[PDB]
């Protein structure tokens, strides 16, 4: 059971028929977690590592793995609604099938794969379920840490890291020192990626790099050089951070009522400090639906139309989903700067 998942399971059958779809952007990482006891971080990464063969071509012990997997899953909030070991678990899947889009067929080298997927892992690990500007509103440490800078994802940065150094812990020991430097590079740039105050400037750039794109006569993108390479895999992993309205709307559904718990309990925080509440983060006067169809139509989807157009014609599906998404919220809505804030600066 731990050899064939990495997690115990008292259902493995139910747990191995969810794993069928791994390579799906279709999966479920709300049943995966119900058949793992609740340990869908390490089941998935165990998973993904598998299937991607990882383990060999970095001689990664499968053990040494699951322990790393287990503390660093530990690391995640079971108590904060969104940013929790789930949300990893789907980053981690979601990039794991981005990485798969045809388009990219043998773009990236086994390094960058390996570090692309580590860092969706890690990219939220001890978020405290407070954003970057309450901590630098609030004074608080991290924020004096980190000179107000990509607070949180900074932090993520050094939290999975520094869980390496624990015994039994460093699953990247077998690579040379050449390669470790690389995937230690890719990944801070990829989390620090993640920090969703860039998400206009890094839009604007893949525009630009978008513009520039050059495909085989089969459809596969040429890209001249790492610089090229890792923009693709930044812009990879903040796409899966911003894919919950590109799933069914059963599970976009689901993480939207996480992620405004998560935002309402910061703002009952801010209440009770007598801080002015945060857009989005006032339950009293929340308006999720249309905050939903705001959130695609100015973020969400200006982004997946400049993914899908550099991929070109694999995301299409993403891009119906998603419009359709909107189309029900827009519905269910009952008879601006604070949107875009959170997105920019
Ligand atoms: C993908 C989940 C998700 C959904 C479904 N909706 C929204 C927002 C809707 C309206 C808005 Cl303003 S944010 N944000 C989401 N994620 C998210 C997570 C973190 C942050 C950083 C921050 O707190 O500033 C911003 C957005
Ligand atoms: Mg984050
Ligand atoms: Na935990
Ligand atoms: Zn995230």
């Amino acid at each position: 059971s731990i050899s064939r998942f990495g997690v115990n399971t008292e259902n493995e059958d139910h747990l191995a028929k969810e794993l069928e779809d791994l390579n799906k952007w279709g999966l479920n990482i709300f049943n995966v977690a119900g058949y793992s006891h609740n340990r869908p971080l390490t089941c998935i990464m165990y998973a993904i590592f598998q299937e991607r063969d990882l383990l060999k071509t970095f001689r990664i012990s499968s053990d040494t793995f699951i322990t790393y997997m287990m503390t660093l899953e530990d690391h995640y909030h079971s108590d904060v609604a969104y940013h929790n070991s789930l949300h990893a678990a789907d980053v981690a899947q979601s990039t794991h099938v981005l990485l798969s889009t045809p388009a990219l067929d043998a773009v990236f080298t086994d390094l960058e794969i390996l570090a692309a997927i580590f860092a969706a892992a890690i990219h939220d690990v001890d978020h405290p379920g407070v954003s970057n500007q309450f901590l630098i509103n609030t004074n608080s440490e991290l924020a004096l840490m980190y000179n107000d800078e990509s607070v949180l994802e900074n932090h993520h940065l050094a939290v999975g890291f520094k869980l390496l150094q624990e015994e039994h812990c460093d699953i990247f020991m077998n690579l040379t020192k050449k390669q470790r430097q690389t995937l230690r590079k890719m990944v801070i740039d990829m989390v620090l990626a993640t920090d969703m105050s860039k998400h206009m400037s890094l839009l604007a750039d893949l525009k630009t790099m978008v513009e520039t794109k050059k495909v085989t006569s089969s459809g596969v993108l040429l890209l001249d050089n790492y610089t090229d390479r890792i923009q693709v895999l930044r812009n990879m992993v903040h796409c899966a951070d911003l894919s919950n309205p590109t799933k069914s709307l059963e599970l976009y559904r689901q993480w939207t009522d996480r992620i405004m718990e998560e935002f309402f309990q910061q703002g009952d925080k801010e209440r009770e400090r007598g801080m002015e509440i945060s857009p989005m983060c006032d339950k009293h006067t929340a308006s999720v639906e249309k905050s939903q169809v705001g959130f695609i139509d100015y973020i969400v989807h200006p982004l997946w139309e400049t993914w899908a157009d550099l991929v070109q014609p694999d995301a299409q599906d993403i891009l119906d989903t998603l419009e359709d998404n909107r189309n029900w919220y827009q519905s269910m809505i009952p008879q601006c700067q604070g949107l875009m804030e959170k997105f920019q600066f």
